């Protein structure tokens, strides 16, 4: 087994992560880092709208993991830790039910800029995960999402888990 559970190593130089979305208002996401489980249901420290996992860029170690209910919650204390957020800082985040409905454009702009490309449309249920970073000059290359759609959701009113894993550059 390799860290995380992801299918082969990671190159020299590289952290480990595996993610997934939420399931419904049911099954809370799951952020692994470096083979540390850094949230998840199990851990008791996920909750409705994004959750967000923080982490050092040059040694991989959490900094701080919190999540803002983005349909029942005020956006300010989301926007307020998104502008703390300091250079080369690791940013891992997924949806959790809803991450959408309290965003406004100063937060989806806050989000964009770690790399998000997704986060510009995001709209309500829709399940996203996300590994970007603070200083990033490109889109990210970790990010997928799946479309709150009737016509094709897993659920009865939600889209299926989205999932994702790779190797992130270790900071030099």
């Amino acid at each position: 087994r390799y860290k995380c559970g992801i299918s082969k190593a990671c190159p020299e130089k590289h952290f480990a992560f595996k993610m997934a979305s939420g399931a419904a208002n049911v099954v809370g996401p799951k952020i692994c880092l470096e083979d540390n489980v850094l949230m998840s249901g199990v851990k008791n420290n996920v909750g409705r709208g994004i959750n967000v996992a923080l982490a050092n860029g040059k040694t991989g170690e959490v900094l701080d993991t919190k999540y803002f209910d983005m349909w029942g919650g005020d956006v300010a204390p989301f926007i307020e830790f998104l502008k703390a957020i300091q250079d080369g800082t690791i940013v891992l985040m997924g949806t959790y039910d809803d991450g959408a409905t309290k965003l406004n454009d100063e937060a989806r702009r806050l989000i964009a800029d770690l790399g998000s490309t997704s986060i510009t449309n995001l709209g309500f249920r829709d399940n996203w995960v996300f590994c970007g970073g603070k200083g990033i000059k490109t889109k990210s290359p970790f990010e997928q999402h799946i479309k709150n759609n009737k016509d094709t959701n897993k659920y009865e009113g939600w889209p299926e888990v989205v999932e994702m894993e790779g190797c992130i550059p270790q900071k030099q």
